[PDB]
Formats: C-alpha cells, sequence, structure tokens
C-alpha cells in the first residue's frame, strides 16, 4: 500500500569494480525516487552530457555518473535511451576513464553523416564524444568515436586534441555553424567561454573569447551557444549563451544564466550588459540542449538538484542520488517592462498523462484533490485565470486579498506532522502585488530543517497578472511555469510524509473574473 | 526586568496630522527596539535622504517617513542627528509635501559653501535638498534650502527644476564634480541611470545615460555614483555606480548592486560587463553615501529590511516599523579569483562598545556567553582564525570537518521551544568547502514560519579561508562582515523568544591553528 522508505542491501549495494557492457540493474519503487525524471538505477550522477537525437528519432541521454559511490567522484558517462523524453530504457556505460586516478567530465555529442573526422568509412550513423578528461594537474579535451549508434565509443589515437596547459578548463560544447565546427568551452576560474572552429573535431584553431559578463559566481561552467526560436513566431531566432555557475549563485551554490545576442560562426556578442537568471528556485543546473534535433525544436534537460546539498539528500537508502529535471522545449520572447525571456515550458507530457482527478471551473472556492490512489504519487496540474477587461485596464479595481494559494498535504494512509509540502502562493494587488512565493516548509522535514543550505522560500515578481500556471508533482521533486514558461521553478522537497492531496484555493478576485482547474494523475515510465 | 513586547497605547497611537515644529517623542524600549541602529520614534520608514556631515562635523540622517501610519505612504523626510552615527537625536520633520494629494519622496542633499545656488548670500553653511516630488500622474525633481543647518527647508521659487513628463522617474543623488553639479536620476521602469550637469543646481542639462546593467529586477532605484578609496592603498580610488532594484532581487523582493568604473564628469563606463550584489542576505536596500565627508571617507547608511515583509514585521506594537543598517566604512579591493569587490565595515564602533563578556585563545572548543545581564541586549563580536603556513600551502592537510557554528539561542528568563535565533555554519574543507550559511530557523518564530517571502537561509562561498568575523547583535537584527568586511550580510530576526545566549564551536581545525574570539556587550543610545 505504501512506497517504501528504505531498499534491502542487494538494490542499494554499490559494486567495487565498474561493470562493463553490462546494464546496472535499478529499483525505481522508493518513496523519493520520481516516476516521470530521469534517475540512475543506482549510484550518484550529476550534469546532463552527449545530449543528442539519431536519425532514427532515438533520443540519447548520457549524464556525470559515479558507479562505486553515493557522492561526486570517478565520473564517467552514464547512458539512457527515449524515443518521448520520458520513457527511459537503462544502457550500459558508454565513456570510461583510461585508470582509476583519471575522470571523464562534462562533454557533447555530434552526429557525424558526411564523415568530416574521418572515424566513419562505412556509416552515416557516426557519433563524436567531445569531453574534458580530468587528471589531478590537468583538464584537455579529449574525443572519442561510435560506429554502434552511440552505445559503445572508441578513444581517438592522438588524443588529447586541446590543451591551455591549465586544471580549470572543461564542458566543451561542439556543434555545426555553416560550414565548420564550432567549440564552446569554459576557463572556468578565468569566467571566460572560448571558442574555437575546427573542419574534423580533431584539430582546433582559437578563434574568441566571452569574458566576465553578467553573474560571476567562483566559475564559468557548462556552456551552452544555441539558437533559440521565438514563442509568437517560429521563423525567427536569436543565439544564446547559456552559463552554468558553481559556487557563488546568489541563492547559494549552483544556478544558470543566459545571454541573447548574435553569433557569427567565431564571435558571440550579446544585445545588452544585463544579467539574467534562468530558473527563480534553487535545483536546477547545468542545461544541456539536444543536438540533431528535428526542424525548429529547441530541447533541453537540466539536473535537479544544487552543489550545496546535492551529496547529502536522503534518497541514498533508495538506491540512488539526483534526477535530471523534465526535458523543456524553449523559446524566446519579451515579456512586458523587462523585455528579453528564456521560456521554458515541458516537452509534450501526453504520454504520461493519465486520467483526470478533478476539472474545476469555480472563482473564490477551494478544491480538495485526493491522489493517494495514484500509485506513482505524481500529478500534473493547469490553472488558468481569466480577469474582467476592467481589472486589467484598472489594477486599483482588484481587491488587496485577491490570490491563489496551492498547498500540498501529507498522506492520512502513509505517514511517519501536518504542516504542507509545498506552497505556491499568489497575489494580485496589495502590499505584495505580482509576488509569488514558492516555499518547502522546514516543519514538513526533518532533514529539509537541519541542512543549513535547503533554502525554505523563493519568489518572482510579476508585472502582469498571473493568467497561466502549470506544474507536476513527482514524489521528491515540484517544478512550476508561470505564463505560457515565462517564468520556470524547480524545487526539490522530502518531506517526512508523501504527499497524498493538494488544496488550490482563489480568493477576493474581481467579479466576472473566470478560472478554469485540471489535474491529472501522472503514469510512471519504470 | 524583561524588556516589554508591547507598549501602552499612547506610545504606539498615530497623530491623525502631521505635527510641525515639533520632536515627535519615542519609546525605544520595546524587545526588538534596536538600541545602536537608527529607527523612528514612532511609525514607518524606509530609505535614507538627504545624508550629510554639515562644517561643524554633525552627521545628518533624512529618511521617507510615514507619520499617520505602519505601512509606507504620506511620504515626509524625517530627521535625526549625531556626531558619531550612533547616537542619534530625533528632530523635526525637516521636508512636508505642499498639499495632501503629494508626496516628497527619495533625494540628497548637498552644501553650497560657494553659494553656486544664489540661495546663501549671507552663510557658507547651505544646504541644497534635490528631491523627487510624487503626484498621481508625474514625479518631478524639486530643490529646497535651508539656511538654518538643514532643520528648516524653503521650496525654491520655480519648482520644479527637473522633469521628462515621467510617473516612474526619481531618487536624484547630487554631487560636485571639478567646476559642475552632477545628477544621477532613475527613469526606473526602463532601467536607465540618467547623468545630469547643473552649474546652479535649479538647471539641468542631460549629459549620459547608463543602461540595461547588471540584474535589472522590475526597476532601477536610489542611484549613488561615488569614488571609493582603495582598502590597501588610500590614495588610490575608482568610481562606483550602486543601484537598487526592488521587486525583482534574485532572493526576491528588493537588494543592492553596484559597477566599478570611470566617471569623468559626464559619462560612467562599467571596467566590464559583470553584475555585482552588495549582501548576500535579504535586509539590507537603498543605500546612500553622506555627502561632503572629512577626506577620502566613504561613509554609506541603508534601510535594514525588504519590501516583500516590511509593512507585515511585528513590531508596530513596540511603535515602530523598519530600522537603518549599522553605518559603513566602505572601500574597494580585490579578492582572489573574483577580483573587484565593494568592502563594507561598521562604522567605528567604540562609542558603543562596552565590557567584554568573553575573550578567549582556544581553538577546537566551544565557548558559552550569556548576555541575559547586557540591558542593551547587543553585542559585539570578533572572531579570527589564523591557519597554519603548512594548511595555506596544501589545503588538503584540512580535514572535512573543520568548521565555524555560531548559534544564538533564546533566553530562559525571559521566556514567551529550543530553537535558535539564528545560526552561522562555515566549512574549511569538505564537500561545501569554504561555503558560509546564515539562518533564521523558521522554528524559533511563529511570525516568520507563517510569512511566505521571510527566507530561513542565506548563503556565500569563499574562495579564501575565514581569517575574519564580525558580527553585530541588537534585540532584532544580525550585521556580520567576513574577511575585513569583503562580503556583508545584513538579516532581520523575530525570534518568538529574546536572545539571551551565543555559543561559539570551533572544530577540526588543522594543528597549530590560532583562534582569537572577543565578545562585548554593547551600551544603549537611547536615552
Ligand atoms: C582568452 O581567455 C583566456 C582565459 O582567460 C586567456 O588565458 C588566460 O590568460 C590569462 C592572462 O590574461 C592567464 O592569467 C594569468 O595567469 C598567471 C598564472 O597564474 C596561475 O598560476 C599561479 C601560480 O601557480 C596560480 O596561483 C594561479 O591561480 C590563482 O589565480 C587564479 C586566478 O583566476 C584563481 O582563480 C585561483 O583561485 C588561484 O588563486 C593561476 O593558476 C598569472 O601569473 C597572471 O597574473 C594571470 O592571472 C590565465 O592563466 C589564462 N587562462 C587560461 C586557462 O587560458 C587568454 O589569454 C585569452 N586569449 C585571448 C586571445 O584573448
Ligand atoms: C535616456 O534614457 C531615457 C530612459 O530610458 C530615455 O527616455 C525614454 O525613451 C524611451 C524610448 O523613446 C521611451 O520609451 C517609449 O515609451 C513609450 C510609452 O510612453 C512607448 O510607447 C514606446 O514604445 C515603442 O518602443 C517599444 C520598445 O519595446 C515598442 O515595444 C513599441 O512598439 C514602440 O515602438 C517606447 O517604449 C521611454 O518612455 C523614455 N523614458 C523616460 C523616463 O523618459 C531617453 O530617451 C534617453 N535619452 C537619450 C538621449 O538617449
Ligand atoms: O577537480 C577537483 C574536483 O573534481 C570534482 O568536481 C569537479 C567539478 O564538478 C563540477 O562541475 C561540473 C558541473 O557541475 O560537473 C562536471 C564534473 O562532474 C564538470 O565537467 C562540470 O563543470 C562542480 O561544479 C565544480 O565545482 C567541480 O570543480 C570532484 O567531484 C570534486 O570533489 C573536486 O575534487
Ligand atoms: O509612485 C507610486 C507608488 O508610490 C509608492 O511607492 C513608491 C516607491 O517606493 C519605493 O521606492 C523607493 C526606494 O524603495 O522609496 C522611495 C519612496 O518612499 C522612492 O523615492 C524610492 O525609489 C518602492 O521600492 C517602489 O517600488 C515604489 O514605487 C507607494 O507605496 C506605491 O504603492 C505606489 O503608489
Ligand atoms: C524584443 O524586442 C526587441 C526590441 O523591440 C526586438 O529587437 C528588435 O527586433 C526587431 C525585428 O524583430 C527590429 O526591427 C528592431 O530594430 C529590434 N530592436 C532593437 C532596438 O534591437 C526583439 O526582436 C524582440 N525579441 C523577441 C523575442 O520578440
Ligand atoms: C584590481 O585589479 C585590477 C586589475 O589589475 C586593477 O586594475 C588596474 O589598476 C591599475 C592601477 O589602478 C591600472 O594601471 C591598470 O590599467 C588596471 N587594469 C585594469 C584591467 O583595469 C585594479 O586597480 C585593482 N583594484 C583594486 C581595488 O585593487
Ligand atoms: C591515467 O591516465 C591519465 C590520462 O591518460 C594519465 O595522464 C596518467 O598517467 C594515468 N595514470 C597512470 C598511473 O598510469
Ligand atoms: C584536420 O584538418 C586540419 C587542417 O585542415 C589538419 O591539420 C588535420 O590533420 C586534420 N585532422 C584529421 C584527423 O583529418
Ligand atoms: C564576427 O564579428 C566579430 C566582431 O563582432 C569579428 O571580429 C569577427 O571576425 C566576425 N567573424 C566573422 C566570421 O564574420
Ligand atoms: C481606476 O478605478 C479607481 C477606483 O478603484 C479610480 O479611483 C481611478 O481613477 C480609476 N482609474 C482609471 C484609469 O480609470
Ligand atoms: C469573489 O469574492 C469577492 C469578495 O467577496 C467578490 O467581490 C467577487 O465578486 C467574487 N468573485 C467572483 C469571480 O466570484
Ligand atoms: C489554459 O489555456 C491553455 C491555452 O493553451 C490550454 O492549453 C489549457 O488547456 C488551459 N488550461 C485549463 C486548466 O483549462
Ligand atoms: C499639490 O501640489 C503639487 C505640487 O505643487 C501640484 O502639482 C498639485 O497640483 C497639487 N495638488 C492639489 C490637489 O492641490
Ligand atoms: C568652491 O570653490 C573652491 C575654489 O574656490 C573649489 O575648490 C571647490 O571645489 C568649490 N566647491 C564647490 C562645492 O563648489
Ligand atoms: C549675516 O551673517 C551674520 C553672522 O551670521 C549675522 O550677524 C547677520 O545678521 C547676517 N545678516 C543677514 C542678512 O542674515
Ligand atoms: C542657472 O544657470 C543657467 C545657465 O547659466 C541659467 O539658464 C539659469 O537661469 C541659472 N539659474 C539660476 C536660478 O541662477
Ligand atoms: C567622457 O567620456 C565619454 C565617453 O566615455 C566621452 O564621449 C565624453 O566626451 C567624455 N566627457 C568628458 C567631459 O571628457
Ligand atoms: C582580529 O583581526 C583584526 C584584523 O582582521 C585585527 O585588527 C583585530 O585586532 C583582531 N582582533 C583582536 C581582538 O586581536
Ligand atoms: C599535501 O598533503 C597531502 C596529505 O594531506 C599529501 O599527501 C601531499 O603529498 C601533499 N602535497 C604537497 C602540496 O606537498
Ligand atoms: C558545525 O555544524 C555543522 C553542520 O551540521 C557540522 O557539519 C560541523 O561538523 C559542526 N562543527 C562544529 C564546529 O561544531
Ligand atoms: C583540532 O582537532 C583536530 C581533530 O578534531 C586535530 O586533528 C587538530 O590537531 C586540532 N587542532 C588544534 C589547533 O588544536
Ligand atoms: C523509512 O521510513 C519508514 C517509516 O516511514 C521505516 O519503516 C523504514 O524502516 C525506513 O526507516
Ligand atoms: C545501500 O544502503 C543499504 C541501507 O543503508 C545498505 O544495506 C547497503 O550496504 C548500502 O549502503
Ligand atoms: C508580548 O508578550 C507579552 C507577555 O509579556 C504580552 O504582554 C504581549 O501581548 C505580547 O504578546
Ligand atoms: C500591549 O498590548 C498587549 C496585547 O497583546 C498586552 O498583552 C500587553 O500587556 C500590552 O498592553
Ligand atoms: C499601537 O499599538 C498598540 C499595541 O498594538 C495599540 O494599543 C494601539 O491601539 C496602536 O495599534
Ligand atoms: C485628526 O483627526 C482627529 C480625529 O480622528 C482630530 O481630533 C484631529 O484634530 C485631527 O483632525
Ligand atoms: C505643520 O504643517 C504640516 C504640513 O504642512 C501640517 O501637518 C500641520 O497642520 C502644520 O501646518
Amino acid at each position: 500500500s505504501c512506497a517504501p522508505t528504505s531498499l534491502p542491501a542487494s538494490a542499494t549495494e554499490l559494486p567495487t569494480t565498474v561493470p562493463t557492457g553490462t546494464v546496472i540493474t535499478g529499483d525505481y519503487t522508493g518513496s523519493y525516487r520520481p516516476q516521470v525524471h530521469y534517475s540512475p538505477p543506482k549510484g550518484f550522477m550529476n550534469a546532463p552530457n552527449g545530449c543528442h537525437r539519431d536519425r532514427n528519432g532515438t533520443y540519447h541521454l548520457y549524464y556525470q555518473y559515479n558507479p562505486l559511490e553515493y557522492v561526486a567522484g570517478n565520473q564517467h558517462w552514464g547512458h539512457a535511451t527515449s524515443d518521448d523524453l520520458y520513457h527511459w530504457t537503462n544502457q550500459p556505460i558508454a565513456i570510461f576513464p583510461p585508470n582509476s586516478t583519471s575522470q571523464v567530465f562534462s562533454g557533447s555529442a555530434v552526429l557525424d553523416p558526411n564523415n568530416t573526422s574521418g572515424f566513419f568509412p562505412n556509416t552515416t550513423d557516426g557519433v563524436v564524444a567531445v569531453y574534458t578528461l580530468n587528471t589531478p594537474t590537468l583538464q584537455v579535451q579529449e574525443v572519442a568515436y561510435s560506429t554502434d549508434g552511440g552505445y559503445n565509443f572508441t578513444p581517438y589515437e592522438n588524443n588529447p586534441v586541446l590543451s591551455v596547459g591549465s586544471n580549470q578548463f572543461r564542458d566543451p560544447k561542439v556543434f555545426w555553424y555553416e560550414d565548420h565546427w564550432v567549440m564552446a568551452v569554459a576557463a572556468a576560474n578565468d569566467f571566460t567561454i572560448e571558442i574555437y572552429t575546427s573542419p574534423n573535431l580533431t584539430s582546433w584553431t582559437f578563434a574568441s573569447n566571452f569574458t566576465h559578463h553578467g553573474l560571476l559566481g567562483l566559475a564559468y561552467e557548462c556552456p551552452n551557444l544555441v539558437q533559440v526560436p521565438f514563442q509568437d513566431d517560429p521563423s525567427k531566432s536569436a543565439w544564446l549563451m547559456y552559463i552554468s555557475i558553481n559556487p557563488g549563485a546568489p541563492l547559494g551554490g549552483s544556478v544558470g544564466q543566459y545571454f541573447p545576442g548574435d553569433f557569427n560562426g567565431t564571435h558571440f556578442v550579446a544585445y545588452d550588459s544585463a544579467a539574467r537568471i534562468a530558473d527563480f528556485a534553487k535545483d536546477n543546473y547545468a542545461s544541456q540542449w539536444f543536438a540533431d534535433t528535428e526542424n525548429g525544436e529547441s530541447i533541453s534537460i537540466a539536473w535537479a538538484s544544487n552543489w550545496q546539498y546535492t551529496q547529502q539528500v536522503p534518497t541514498s537508502a533508495q538506491a540512488f542520488r539526483s534526477a535530471m529535471s523534465l526535458p523543456r522545449r524553449n523559446y524566446l520572447t519579451n515579456i512586458t517592462r523587462l523585455g528579453w525571456d528564456l521560456v521554458s515550458l515541458p516537452y509534450d507530457l501526453s504520454p504520461v498523462v493519465g486520467p483526470s482527478l478533478l476539472s474545476s471551473s469555480e472563482a473564490n472556492s477551494t478544491a480538495d484533490v485526493d491522489f493517494t490512489n495514484v500509485t506513482s504519487n505524481a500529478v500534473w496540474f493547469s490553472l488558468n485565470v481569466t480577469l474582467p477587461d476592467a481589472a486589467i485596464q484598472n489594477a486599483s479595481l482588484i481587491s488587496a486579498d485577491a490570490s491563489i494559494n496551492i498547498t500540498f498535504l501529507p498522506s492520512t494512509k502513509c505517514s511517519s506532522s501536518d504542516s504542507p509540502a509545498a506552497t505556491l502562493t499568489y497575489f494580485y494587488a496589495g502590499l505584495t502585488n505580482g509576488a509569488l512565493a514558492l516555499t518547502r516548509p522546514a516543519a514538513s522535514s526533518s532533514w529539509g530543517a537541519e541542512n543549513p543550505f535547503f533554502t525554505d522560500k523563493f519568489s518572482y515578481t510579476l508585472v502582469d497578472p498571473l493568467t497561466s500556471l502549470v506544474g507536476v508533482f513527482d514524489r521528491s521533486m515540484l517544478e512550476v511555469f508561470v505564463n505560457e514558461g515565462a517564468h520556470s521553478a524547480t524545487m526539490l522537497v522530502f518531506p517526512d510524509s508523501p504527499v497524498g492531496s493538494m488544496k488550490v484555493a482563489t480568493g477576493g478576485l474581481p467579479e466576472g473574473t473566470q478560472v478554469n482547474l485540471q489535474v491529472n494523475g501522472l503514469e510512471s515510465t519504470w
């Protein structure tokens, strides 16, 4: 009746030697184990790597993987595949360190259909991985190739392909621009993204530096240079430099930021000197965009944790630490006053959407949704609010108490007290007009209350009224999307008791305000 | 006796009409009332305004003041004076709105000793206030002058002195540059600081725009363009554009940010495109630098609150809402890797420093300091940690458990739950190496736990090891300064029970590590 809080030792015990060419079996039943998010069968996972789509339409996810412990280290590339970015199949480890004292750090993977590399005389489905090898004294860029569709990789003969004599030089993102390969790589502790060019992915020539932009934190990491379409006009696009920083994010630890601008194949130039943060909570880092997607599609995935507590979260008794974000569709838009904005929406959820739990059109009411019978313990919800045009043209018509309150409440059935696991509060007017508060109350979680970095409360302030809100709760994760993904937050929750229900309350809304609420159970992908 | 948690209605009841030419009496005895920070006798206070030092060395603090309510509105300039920025004397209201439908928003004040303005034919001690007047439809810059040393102000005859036909155009900061006046003013919702020039403070000419720099939030506010000396070399200085943003700070609501650069009298040019945040917590906003200070002394003060909860904090039963930060001495330094850094240190605390409560040289120990006998309920502490040169040249010598833990604990004597009111945790090594955590636990405060914006936990990560930590606790406020003020945080606390003691624990420190801990009670400045 209740998901296990602890698993048998056979499920959690890690091997003392790394398995080659065999899939690692995982038990995906833990009470904190997400059912629609990727997480590794066992061990520690961080940043996504080598994200690309085959011509056969299979999505390849690789990731920083420690197969020997529940903390960072011994980095290999784990591998999982999906046709829909929700139903994941675990694959054997894809990239190994040469020995016990070296590590495979982050990188990217590209299709080389025209065999510019020379690794692929007999296939048009060749994959090239470009990644950082970490030694005690250096970080260098290395190349590996795969003829079997990205499952098994062979080291390049003349590795390494790029060194600057530094041990802070990592996370290469390779892509095709017109007539050559581009590499974005971080000179991490110099707050510089170095852009290199190559015709064959093995011989790299310096092109330009992008330095000391936006928030510095303590290091630039996981650079992504991508073309992102406009939300309102698919035919228009702009280039985006996305940079992860860790430590030293404003909320503490790790965070991503972005710069809209122009790229001409050698040089990126930001449109302005403004700093812009992607997510208004703490648990979204090291976004990578999928290479070789179908026309127009900006698809990204991120690691749904924070370096300040990722190695301490109480999920190791359930055979894992860390999960990816929902896969995201990305756009650029202009929002009122602020201008440039990175839009993030969940990638098509239809394959995991189960039956309706509640449909309601009631304004100024409270809706109670029990989902103790939803075995996934995962729900999707949508809330649309349409203010009368009177209230839109004159905001002072709105009463000070006009609000939306969403609370996730502990199960009575599966228990061990009454604190919500998660809250969302939005005010249309009053003293905190446009303020959205997202909380994981300290009282709900013994582990959370004690961890000195596990921040309880997050906020974003809208200029425009809240018109749309989409949410996914998945056992130990809440993701929310506001105003068609204009604003986005990823938040981990570790409540003592599993979530059994949610309450959605609207109050003090102007006469003629329309409210539409839909809640659906999600189907487990494991 | 224990400090009262509620005051008599005569102490908290506000008048229905604004008093002119009379000092408003305050009761400064409340359990949350700071004893070494400025707060208004009663009513609601926000941003500091018109901050300047007169030639006789008196510091003038003005502030955004609602004399009629415990929330924002009806803005006047309140006034207080000090010789030392700790012993404050309340003064009558200094600037009034012309009528019931207008408000006096933020601004600055300058000495005009050479009478460039023409207001001062018979004095060299003339003060000029330049401030935003808010009407329902416009924000315009106005001038007022004072011949009595900044206590009573007269409107300029030909007000306003600057309009752009906007209702989002405010917070002028005026200063002398070589041979002319400069005004920095915010085109708030366009994320632009407009720089204007004037020979007489009444006629303003556009010079330049500084636009879309750093964090945008929802508005640019309270610009300050100041020359800040180098911490290591007083003969060197650089210009700093300091901008407040609200709402839309990363931690929510309000925060300040800065840009080191060059100013040539017309144009400010940032040295780089980097964004830099001043304070790593939530309760420091609208910093203003004092005009006409001695030498190159950079002196600032800020409002110690956050717009997300400032109007809801549970201090109105004690006749006030909001307090200023400690006054601060400012410098520029280079810190390892990050480079440019705004240094913030408490302005000379010696006039409020009372007797020693503890001096200890013990490493790897826990010191318990009771201060239930300190009537101010305010303490200063200094913690110096010197790692051996061995640990400096090879960091892997430091054990994963090498840490500093400071907890402020509720009084047993003045009880209204055992949770600390505030914590500071620093790790030298391990999985979160260099991470400093500052917390106001939800369990300590019923009001705090319920407020959806009152964040419990804040952090900054050092590259260099922590060598110095200075702290001031003052009833409802904690300020911490790290590595000679390289990093700074201001945090409000509203514990159910007043703080009675602090514990300082060091642990796991390398052999030969020196620790020096000093704790002193502070003397109340309110007589
Ligand atoms: C494109 O950008 C790249 C990346 O910025 C440029 O390459 C860098 O060039 C700069 C000079 O402009 C180099 O910086 C110098 O480094 C010297 C050596 O310092 C190192 O060695 C020291 C002693 O062993 C060591 O203490 C130091 O570490 C410390 O400083 C770090 C500074 O960030 C700090 O993070 C650490 O915590 C630590 O305290 C260094 O490892 C130094 O003597 C000079 O004063 C100067 O700082 C960088 O090393 C280069 N970086 C890389 C990786 O290439 C390149 O020039 C640009 N190219 C073009 C064409 O524009
Ligand atoms: C120095 O900086 C100030 C402050 O930025 C600047 O004044 C501003 O100028 C801008 C641009 O003219 C003004 O913006 C306009 O505002 C009106 C509404 O009153 C809008 O209708 C205009 O919209 C157009 O541009 C939009 C851009 O998003 C488009 O969406 C739209 O389709 C229109 O084409 C436009 O936004 C702004 O109001 C003023 N602000 C103030 C406070 O005066 C000044 O011009 C700069 N001076 C110099 C010399 O550079
Ligand atoms: O080199 C010493 C350091 O190595 C490991 O941490 C490395 C690096 O990991 C993180 O960076 C990213 C992004 O999160 O993660 C992969 C590696 O897993 C990198 O390619 C990528 O930039 C952190 O963000 C960095 O702070 C850190 O330097 C090891 O696990 C550490 O314990 C440490 O010893
Ligand atoms: O103008 C309409 C606006 O008036 C009031 O809010 C004004 C303004 O107050 C704050 O700005 C600063 C800095 O905090 O405070 C003073 C005013 O006391 C300004 O000179 C300065 O920029 C807030 O930060 C702003 O967001 C706010 O606009 C009133 O309280 C509002 O409801 C509104 O009517
Ligand atoms: C957001 O707005 C900016 C400014 O209005 C847009 O940049 C403009 O792009 C149009 C064509 O789409 C040009 O005609 C203008 O000259 C540009 N303005 C400036 C000053 O650069 C930008 O395209 C918009 N972005 C999105 C995502 O809609
Ligand atoms: C921090 O370091 C920077 C970089 O060295 C210093 O900037 C230089 O300052 C010197 C003298 O002031 C100039 O001669 C150089 O041309 C400057 N270089 C750059 C790139 O700006 C800066 O002075 C230092 N700041 C502090 C506070 O020490
Ligand atoms: C491990 O591999 C790295 C990278 O090739 C190499 O530099 C190092 O010498 C190897 N270690 C040993 C002990 O062979
Ligand atoms: C890549 O091309 C460059 C010059 O075009 C050349 O130096 C290098 O040998 C090439 N590498 C391969 C493996 O073809
Ligand atoms: C791209 O533009 C930069 C200047 O912004 C220029 O120096 C560089 O050569 C350009 N590259 C190409 C290939 O046009
Ligand atoms: C908006 O309605 C308020 C009353 O709630 C009124 O005082 C104000 O003048 C109106 N403004 C406009 C733009 O109609
Ligand atoms: C909601 O309640 C408010 C206050 O009671 C009322 O004025 C308003 O008409 C109601 N709104 C709707 C949409 O029912
Ligand atoms: C809200 O409107 C959007 C428009 O795209 C629609 O997709 C969604 O079904 C609506 N949500 C609800 C709860 O009706
Ligand atoms: C209030 O005074 C301001 C500034 O002098 C003026 O613009 C406005 O007309 C006055 N309003 C009323 C209602 O008298
Ligand atoms: C006053 O005049 C003196 C020289 O006579 C000049 O040095 C100083 O800068 C002037 N001060 C102001 C504030 O105008
Ligand atoms: C001018 O100043 C002196 C000294 O302050 C004073 O005695 C005299 O009366 C003043 N005259 C005027 C016009 O104020
Ligand atoms: C200030 O000086 C300007 C230019 O010299 C002039 O236009 C203006 O009338 C002066 N104002 C006063 C009050 O002297
Ligand atoms: C100040 O610098 C700007 C550009 O940085 C220049 O256009 C302007 O003429 C300069 N003004 C003076 C007073 O030198
Ligand atoms: C602690 O170190 C500071 C410098 O950071 C020094 O000035 C101060 O005297 C030291 N404190 C004590 C009590 O020695
Ligand atoms: C640093 O100390 C470690 C042990 O803590 C030792 O193994 C290593 O050899 C030392 N390296 C240097 C810098 O001497
Ligand atoms: C301080 O508390 C932290 C947080 O739990 C702990 O990890 C550390 O070992 C403690 N050290 C001391 C000085 O008590
Ligand atoms: C502090 O204690 C640690 C172990 O907890 C010990 O290794 C070290 O020698 C001690 N250092 C000092 C300075 O007493
Ligand atoms: C997880 O927690 C449950 C109680 O909720 C225990 O039964 C189990 O042993 C594990 O501690
Ligand atoms: C996985 O965790 C279980 C329970 O803590 C252990 O039995 C096992 O040794 C491994 O640590
Ligand atoms: C502060 O607590 C005191 C108890 O001493 C009460 O008098 C007052 O109501 C407030 O709660
Ligand atoms: C202030 O008001 C409080 C009300 O809670 C009293 O309890 C207290 O004694 C004082 O009158
Ligand atoms: C000032 O606050 C006190 C205590 O809450 C009240 O007695 C008075 O009416 C006013 O609210
Ligand atoms: C404020 O209003 C009070 C009554 O509420 C009067 O007594 C007073 O004169 C002033 O008008
Ligand atoms: C002092 O002036 C103020 C504002 O003009 C008034 O509140 C009061 O009536 C007296 O005239």
